[PDB]
């Protein structure tokens, strides 16, 4: 019944003998005698020189007696106030070019260092506010910031941090959840949240547990000092070899607990962000107290930032909807609706679209939110969802909602909103043997990091949403090499095979061997399929195309416009045309009367015929194998693309080259269809429609150089556009193109990576680049933030 000898054990005991285990607190279940042995306050966290060489008194929380090291408890700061040595800040930045531990040691220690709610611009705070976590930045491994998935809540966050995949694969899709196949709600506070039901994928402590490596306790109950916190971790380091874990975490609420009520900017947030460091420090102090300073990896990393919002930015779907009691919401920076037990869904989202000027929240079915935010596949995931304007909450009505008593709101900040939003974007340091010293490497989304841990305490990642190896510039060491996949399906390449006659494929028209073509419109080489398939290579003088002759349309189509190429019309007289492709059958080609039957779909073309070097080679944008189904709505866009913006492009980015295709994902699921799951064809046809239309857009990160002739790194940015029967989507459609259709596309910006997981393709094949750094640009997010 005693805690005695067990404080913070890491062999939780089971039921019902009491507990002294870092959660005992949680479950109401400590030993009686807990807080007095294991939570010791007593004079603080910090020797004076007063204390020094004291007698010990066993009341106190740490000790600067004689005896302290022999007992496992002094100070952090016992070795800088007793016995002369420096705090750790104030030594100069030393390159650990091995780590250098113990005898016993058989890998360098983790520790993560997690901070609630630590926006990336809190950095800038500098030197005067936080000294050790700059020093930590500038002596270490950091990025400008890290993207968090969305939402951008806390146990989504945190779990995609300790998992690596995306809140849909894991299942904490909120911190709030309803689950149909359990009937129960998850909810941050309540005893439910512990049930291991709720958790998928593999966390970083069961992944090292099942692979030999022992883990601290990463979770801390609410009561237990941060400084407590940061001892315990210490003093667990200084167990035997056969006890002692190489992975830990420390946690805490700051600052987004502030945050909250006083915003990001609020001048009290100087004091939470001054308490941090102060921790910081007494971890960093204890590590060189210890002599760990050169042989522990530090991640310093936050689980999101924070927005200024108030409880008077409150949009209330009552404004929008009668009978709004027929409805469950989940409130706040995000929107999910469902129904109690009138309630329809086509109903709810029509009365919601683009209803008042000022809208401050846009509703989604889930399939059509856009495809970077990966948040549909889950059962927990409603239909019905709102994308809310930062700074901004929903709610359903207003007595739902209540101020205090005096009239002020709860809080100034909030948090939750799409991860594109700069106020979300978080922080990563890492410091220690296996970083980089004094290094600055590019922003990262926090799914990666999963990888890096791994690598960093040598175990195999489980399967997650990371791009293993995409990371391999933060570290000095890397225990994993990527390794380029094979492709699997080789490509016909068919010359003239059949005649005009043979083509009865109800189209009309007023009437290649590579060359150079594959040089110029292929600049990285052709991407590789990896799945079973058939497809052929068609070249021409203007693009080149991956056709597959199971899907009848391009796999993708490639090609390269210089800062000077001309737009052009399509001729009058060309206006309908639709061309037979002699060097594919007739029975593995598309056929125009498809389309005069389909009463809601028309076709358009991936090379745009405006880009066409000369009137001759225009011909060749018209063939069939060129034609993909298209919407009436969507040609609004996709033309609006190819008329005005691909040419933007060329001339902002001394040219670019353009790989656009179809994708299908009639389940959502993030990856590309089987034939068997696509649900829509056009009609009385084989032709599949896809749900999106996708492109990379590539060019010389030196733009001096045009995209032709780069020698150096690369530049992209990449959109999956839904392929949708309507704009409803965009409020302003109704003006021109110019008002609506960018904005359209950069809100369904994307990695190269999601394009990967949507088509089986393989991008970047040949260049001169690294396949590491090629990595990195295929995860390379354009924000336009
Ligand atoms: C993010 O990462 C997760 C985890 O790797 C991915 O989920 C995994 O997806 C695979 C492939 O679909 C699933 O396994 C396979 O499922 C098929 C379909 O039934 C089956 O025929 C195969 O034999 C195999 O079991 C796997 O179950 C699933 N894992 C988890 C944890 O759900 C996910 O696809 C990734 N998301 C993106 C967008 O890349
Ligand atoms: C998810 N979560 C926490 N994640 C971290 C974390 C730290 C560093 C890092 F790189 C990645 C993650 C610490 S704690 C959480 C928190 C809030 C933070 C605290 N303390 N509170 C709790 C309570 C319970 C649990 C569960 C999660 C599920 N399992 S399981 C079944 O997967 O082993 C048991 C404990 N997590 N949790
Ligand atoms: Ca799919
Ligand atoms: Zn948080
Ligand atoms: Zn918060």
């Amino acid at each position: 019944g005693s805690c005695k000898g067990r404080c913070f054990e890491l062999q939780e005991v089971g039921p019902p003998d009491c507990r002294c285990d870092n959660l005992c607190k949680s479950y109401s279940s400590c030993c009686h005698d807990f807080d007095e042995l294991c939570l010791k306050t007593a004079r603080g966290w910090e020797c004076t020189k007063d204390r020094c060489g004291e007698v010990r008194n066993e009341e106190n929380a740490c000790h600067c007696s004689e005896d302290c090291l022999s007992r496992g408890d002094c100070c952090t700061n016992y070795q800088v106030v007793c016995k002369g040595e420096s705090h750790w800040v104030d030594d100069d930045c030393e390159e650990i070019k091995v780590p250098e531990c113990p005898a016993g040691f058989v890998r360098p220690p983790l520790i993560i260092f997690s901070v609630d709610g630590f926006r990336a611009s809190y950095m800038k705070k500098g030197s005067k506010v936080m000294p050790n976590i700059e020093k930590l930045r500038s002596c270490g491994t950091h990025a400008p910031y890290m993207r968090p998935v969305y939402p951008t809540k806390t146990f989504p966050n945190l779990y995609t941090l300790a998992t690596g995949l995306y809140p849909e694969s894991h299942g904490i899709v909120g911190n709030s959840m309803y689950d149909p196949v359990f009937d129960a709600s998850f909810h941050l506070r309540g005893r439910e949240k512990f049930n291991h039901r709720w958790w998928g994928g593999q966390p970083l402590w069961i992944t090292a547990t099942k692979q030999g490596v022992r883990a601290g306790t990463f979770f801390w109950s609410v009561s237990i000092p941060h400084e407590r916190r940061i001892l315990t971790i210490l003093q667990w380091l200084s167990l035997p070899d056969n006890e002692r874990p190489s992975v830990y975490a420390f946690y805490s609420e700051q600052p987004d607990f502030s945050g909250h009520k006083y915003g990001p900017f609020g001048p009290e947030m100087t004091n939470p962000l001054r308490e941090i460091d102060k921790t910081v420090g007494q971890l960093m102090d204890g590590l060189k107290q210890l002599r760990l300073h050169r042989c522990v990896n530090v991640i310093f990393v936050g689980d999101h930032g924070m927005e200024d919002v108030t409880c008077d930015r409150t949009e209330f779907l009552s404004n929008y909807l009668t009978n709004v009691d027929d409805i469950t919401l989940v409130p706040g920076t995000l929107g999910r609706i469902r129904a109690k037990s009138k309630y329809d869904p086509k109903t709810i989202i029509a009365a919601l679209t683009c209803k008042k000027p000022d809208q401050h929240f846009k509703p989604y079915m889930k399939q059509h939110l856009p495809k970077r935010l990966h948040y549909a596949n889950n059962r927990r995931i409603e239909d019905i969802h709102l994308l809310v304007d930062r700074r901004w909450h929903v709610a359903r009505k207003p007595l739902d909602v209540y101020k205090k008593p005096s009239g002020k709101c709860f809080f100034q900040g909030d948090h939750g909103f799409d991860n594109k939003v700069n106020s979300m974007q978080t922080v990563f340091v890492g410091y220690g043997p296996t970083f980089k010293y004094r290094t600055k490497v590019p922003p990262f989304e926090n799914i990666e990091l999963y990888n890096v841990m791994c690598d960093l305490l040598g175990l195999k990642p489980a399967p997650n949403n990371g791009t293993h190896g995409s990371l391999n510039h933060l570290l000095r060491t890397n225990t994993f090499r990527p390794t380029m996949p094979d492709e699997v399906s080789r490509p016909n390449y068919p010359g003239i095979m059949y005649l005009q006659s043979e083509f009865d494929l109800g189209c009309t028209c007023d009437d290649h061997t590579k060359g150079s073509t594959k040089e110029r419109h292929l600049l990285y080489g052709r991407p590789a399929v990896l799945y079973r398939t058939s497809y052929d290579i068609l070249y021409h003088t203007d693009f080149e195309s991956g056709y597959s002759e199971i899907f009848l349309m391009p796999l993708w189509t490639s090609y390269t416009i210089s800062k000077q190429a001309e737009v052009s019309s399509i001729p009058e007289h060309l206006t309908n045309c639709v061309r037979p492709d002699v060097r594919v059958s007739p029975g593995f080609s598309q056929n125009c009367l498809a389309y005069k039957n389909d009463k809601q779909m028309s076709y358009g073309f991936l090379f745009p015929p405006y880009l066409s070097s000369s009137p001759e080679a225009k011909y060749d944008a018209f063939l069939v194998t060129n034609m993909v189904p298209m919407y009436p709505a969507f040609k609004r866009v996709w033309a609006y693309f190819q008329r005005v913006l691909v040419k933007k492009y060329a001339s902002e980015r001394n040219g670019v080259n353009v790989i656009s295709g179809p994708i299908f994902d009639y389940n959502y699921d993030g990856l590309r269809d089987t034939e068997d799951e696509i649900k829509q064809y056009v009609e009385g046809s084989s032709i599949p429609v896809p749900t999106h239309y996708y492109s990379i857009i590539t060019s010389c990160l030196d733009f001096t150089q045009p995209a032709d002739k780069c020698d150096g790194p690369l530049s992209v940015s990449s959109f999956i556009l839904p392929h949708r029967p309507d704009n409803d989507e965009s409020c302003n459609s109704s003006e021109d193109e110019s008002k609506w259709v960018e904005e359209l596309m950069k809100m369904h910006t994307a990695r190269v990576r999601d394009i990967e997981h949507l088509t089986g393709l393989d991008f970047y094949r040949k260049t001169s680049r690294s396949y590491s750094e090629i990595l990195t640009l295929k995860t390379y997010l354009h924000t336009y933030e």
